[PDB]
DNA sequence: CGAGGTAGTAGGTTGT
DNA sequence: ACAACCTACTACCTCG
DNA sequence: CGAGGTAGTAGGTTGT
DNA sequence: ACAACCTACTACCTCG
């Protein structure tokens, strides 16, 4: 729209495949026992691996670069206790076409364990899968840093070796875990073995193994060197450099040849419209210029810290937002303590009834389980709550006014919005979340097009990451009837975002639904990995990048700063509907300006996903049985 | 303090074990390989049942009643074991944990020496020994569950209750060979996992692609499964462990496991008849084992008061209320929705309600929904617009439905905060006991007290818990009575949870919950509350709780409430009846809270009082005449008290529904009944 | 608990 | 088993 | 979906 | 494994 650019992908064109490569061996795998039918996938993976050479499962039997001779053809397999011997029968060679993206699958996995293969036999060179760690970036008592890159591999359609790269480093003990602190570093939250790579959370026995202090090494983390501080974020063009330094030394090195940077069209999105009550560039100007919408609210203040009043900085800033947008604020103060059992509740419960919307919380750092509590037990009175740590100087700016923000949403005041016009007035966000062996699937909303109404609906409990169909539906309906309340009609388009892949049929009901009530609609599966990376060819990197990659999956660059290192694309699949991949991309791109509680950065995803995923990430923390009496316009979670 | 009388308990007295009994061999285990310390407790049992003898696993090892000499010391199960004999350890049946293993040691003598007999049909601690029932293909054998320890004088115990089994001797080919319909539940003929039958297929054994390229035949061949038996035709039977994969089975490797739907035959036992029979069982036993002649061990048993059931005049069911009037009553209104096609009110509903109203002195309005479902969103606006309007809970009468719409459709009016009842359609005036029910969920639904009890109790505040629902998670959830009377019903949002265990923090939270109830409706904390766990207390489940009851002045109860365990009661003398509390020990108790001459045998529950100063008596008055409270039921009494049984309720429900539904329902309004 | 992403360290689910 | 995605944490740096 | 317990059938969690 | 508890289904029979 803005303009048509072009960028270089992180991957690169190599060798075309030889004709042998076209034509890999096929073999059948006959087991004894044969294997129950949900055992079979990581049994035939199991043979593929154990006949060795460059072998991948291809069907119900297996394909292979190199010739049966020179493979284990006969062996035993042990999984799960149980033994099964394998022989394989050679079968001849089929050939198999690029083109077909079927046969161009299988090609593919037999590239990956050519680069995992070829990279075994390398040193002194640190290899783990399809990771390479080249040289060393820092040292110190008892530690390095390795650096490398993480490759993949696989085949394009018309027929070459594709290499992925992205620049890594790794982190390296040397002593252990005694030996570690030898030198004073204190209990590291993880510890691996070196007899296994078992790791867990952290005198008779050990001696009949042959293996308490001494048999383990501190898995390190950067928690684990604060003190000793370089930082492992690479500059765009340093990581752009040593992506094609390494693109060609596994060029060479593993006969592959010349590294060829893949190109690829893309596109400069229009700049979005932040508004407060007049136009901003970031969501903490509508504490100057004033709220988007705002009624009269109701502030409480609660100090942990022994003080007395509220600190008058924050006094007037808040003013000086509700002056500016006219509205009308008054603020509370609880007198209570959290110590005083019971009391404490009702004093919380005549604040509420008092009209107090949120409660604003300074305190020293809590430990979690406090703040949990804390938080958890103003829920149950319907308050929402934002903590800002009372060390408090007035120059800490960014602090005070992104928790200022941060209570504004949640006291349930639209503090900013979009001044575009797009294809959906309702977008909606599905993430799974939780700590746990269960999950809660979970959903928030942006209603009417400038997106003047974020709301977020209770989660539901879950085993996994699907999220169940009738409850994908349910929790849609309750984003369409918010829209119902404020709108008085219903959405002519939904915009349905789900975090990660659409798990199979996932949204199959909820289509099925939005058909009958004539809603349009359109399902996009946002992945927050697997995009790569994206350089400009010449110039500048900036936001707002559209790159169409295949048909109905893009690239969307969403977010970028010059000093947070290299940016990491989103991938995006549309999945169901019928709207351009441009106009989803400009929506999707528009929304990521829309969160409301971080004042200076915006968020790689659009408002209703990362909202989502706060959401559930919250109820995961604090558990659901909170949530009944407090208003789905109050953003609690954030 | 009511009167005292004699109970027989369905346990035996048997002889005291011999000076040889009371030391028992000691042998240690080796194994090759070494047992990988999470596998290691399993496999000491194999080992104790590869020796032979009466074996059982004692700590590090095994101790015997048969000496080493004729064990199997050396064999193949980590697969080799050999054992060497250590001596032998005295046991005192005083101790605890030495009892424990003089038990062990009892059970295997019972299931060993049970063995040796013919012809009797034995699995475990079970036999069967006689035919009660029999059918072509089937047969329903009549024995009764044993169990057998030693008590602390130092003497075995007989314990004894018949028991049905229901039989299947027939592949599933033979089977539908017989006109017989399809089983629900069917076994694999080679090991104990069972299947969910879908249906036949018309597909072709020989050709059937299974996952990695075998057919269905010779994989089934491959393993040696056909050796003997006949492929029959391909079955569809459903996942385990999944809900988007029917698999190919083979009919003639498979068995039914049959069930009463699967078959004019009733196994509940009149309890004279169980008791008699129980007698007949242990008599038989004690002979056949060498064991003596058994003294059925008799109890001290207590009769209680019986409770006194409060409508707006006194009841004697909660039914009856309807036509004297209910406890509390406030202005009320119900919405009628018909799925039937029909209109309006069925006159005998509409007067059935007048006349309880008017009982009450308080006023009712009747709606009708002019609106249906299937107009979708449409339909959800008509609800708003009802609660709007002041509907508090609809009636819904319509054909029986299927779950899933069941499911839906209650959800639905749930997330408008409408409570419903449903009322299945071809519907008399003269079934008097179905819409009476209906009419007495309704009005809970609806937030009425429809009776409460009158008299004195420890506990102003009693609160249940329980944890349910149908997956790998599960609902952990709390129901409770508020005030003496119990005149106030109240659920809590439930709290989704990994197994059985409620976190202490959520336990915590659902009972403050209660308590916030309490001072809502009495303007003050409560004296003490009565704190009623569903089966065992898990340890320290309510650690937290009871800390913060104590910090806040309030005194508690802690009872765990065990639907089994408790085995049987009968009377000496005279015809049983409920109201019964039977102390054991201190601190444990039994106690039968409800019985129907035609209902069967009563199973007592098994009580723990397992934190708390108040006697015994007092906890076993309150609980019995907590079991009276549920206003739901109008003709039968549940067995458990009121705040278990909503608590059971309340957790199947928002299992069954998802959480999701609940933000905009009121907690009076008892939802699930 | 200030917030954001990019970095690192773990780990888990979906599904072929 | 394994690809191709997600979850949790801390440190770094700076403030659309 | 009428409700209750006691029957039968299947399965599971907690703790040693 | 095993002991001692829990969950779900449906048949039966009657209506404190
Ligand atoms: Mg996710
Ligand atoms: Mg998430
Ligand atoms: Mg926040
Ligand atoms: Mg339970
Ligand atoms: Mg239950
Ligand atoms: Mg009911």
């Amino acid at each position: 729209h803005l303009g048509k650019t072009e960028v270089f992908l992180n991957r690169f064109a190599l060798r075309p495949l030889n004709p042998e490569e076209l034509r890999p061996w096929r073999l059948e795998v006959v087991l004894d026992p044969p294997p129950g039918r949900e055992e079979v996938y990581p049994l035939l993976a199991q043979v593929a691996r154990r006949a060795g050479g460059v072998t991948v499962r291809m069907g119900d039997g297996l394909a292979s670069w190199s010739p049966p001779e020179v493979l284990v053809l006969e062996g035993t397999l042990a999984r799960m206790g149980q033994t099964y011997a394998y022989r394989l029968y050679p079968k001849g060679r089929r050939p198999l076409d690029p083109k077909d993206p079927g046969e161009r699958s299988v090609l593919s996995a037999l590239a990956r364990r050519l680069l995992q293969e070829r990279l075994r036999r390398l040193e002194g060179v640190w290899v783990e899968g399809l990771a390479v760690y080249r040289r060393e970036h820092a040292r110190g008592p008892g530690w390095r840093v390795l650096g490398g890159a993480v490759l993949d591999l696989w085949v394009s359609d018309s027929g070459a070796f594709l290499l992925e790269v992205d620049p890594a480093y790794r982190i390296l003990c040397e002593m252990s875990l005694e030996a570690w602190l030898a030198q004073g570093h204190p209990l590291p939250k993880r510890v691996r073995n070196a007899y296994d790579r078992r790791t867990w959370e952290l005198l008779d026995y050990h001696a009949s193994k042959g293996r308490l202090t001494g048999l383990l090494v501190p898995v390190l983390t950067l928690e684990d060197l604060h003190e000793e501080s370089l930082a492992l974020s690479l500059p765009w063009e340093e990581r752009r450099r040593r992506t094609r330094e390494i693109a060609s030394w596994i060029g060479r090195r593993l006969g592959l040849g010349t590294p060829e940077a893949v190109r690829a069209q893309a596109y400069r999105l229009s700049i979005p419209k932040l508004m407060g009550r007049r136009a901003v560039s970031k969501p903490a100007d509508a504490l100057r210029v004033g709220f988007y919408r705002a009624q009269e609210t109701a502030l409480a203040l609660l100090r942990l810290d022994g003080a007395q009043g509220w600190p008058e900085f924050l006094r007037r800033a808040l003013l000086r937002a509700f002056g500016a947008s006219g509205a009308s604020l008054r603020l509370h103060t609880l007198h209570a303590h959290p110590s005083q059992g019971l009391a404490f509740r009702e004093a919380l419960r005549k604040a509420k009834e008092e009209g107090v919307q949120a409660v604003l919380v300074l305190t020293p750092p809590m430990a979690w389980e406090d703040r949990n509590r804390l938080k958890a037990l103003l829920l149950r009175e319907g308050l929402p709550s934002q903590i800002l740590n009372v060390p408090l100087r007035e120059e800490e700016r960014h602090r005070w006014e992104n928790a200022l923000l941060g209570l504004l949403a949640k006291a349930g005041l639209q503090v900013v919005a979009l001044s575009g016009a797009y294809p959906a007035e309702l977008a909606v966000g599905f993430d799974a979340g939780g700590r746990e062996s269960f999950r809660f699937g979970g959903a928030a909303c942006a209603v009417g097009g400038d997106g003047g109404h974020l709301l977020w609906t209770l989660p539901e409990a879950q085993a996994g990451e699907r999220i169940p169909q009738e409850v994908v539906w349910d929790l849609l309906e309750e984003t369409l009837w918010a829209f119902r309340r404020k709108a008085g009609r219903l959405p002519s388009r939904v915009l349905l975002l789900r975090d990660g892949r659409v798990p199979q049929d996932e949204f199959a009901l909820a289509l099925e639904a939005l058909a009958r009530e004539g809603i349009a609609y359109d399902l996009v599966s946002v992945r927050k990995s697997g995009g790569g990376r994206v350089y400009p060819v010449q110039g500048r990197l900036a936001d707002g990048l559209y790159v169409p990659l295949e048909d109905k999956t893009f690239l969307l660059l969403t977010v970028h700063r010059d000093f947070r290192g290299t940016p990491r694309p989103l991938k995006l699949v549309h999945e169901a509907g019928d709207t351009p991949l441009e106009a989803l991309a400009h929506q999707i791109f528009h929304l990521t300006r829309l969160y409301p509680a971080s004042g200076f950065a915006f968020p790689r995803l659009p408002a209703p996903l990362h909202l989502a995923d706060r959401l559930v990430k919250e109820v995961g923390r604090l558990g659901i049985r909170h949530l009944k009496e407090v208003d789905r316009e109050k953003l609690f979670f954030v």
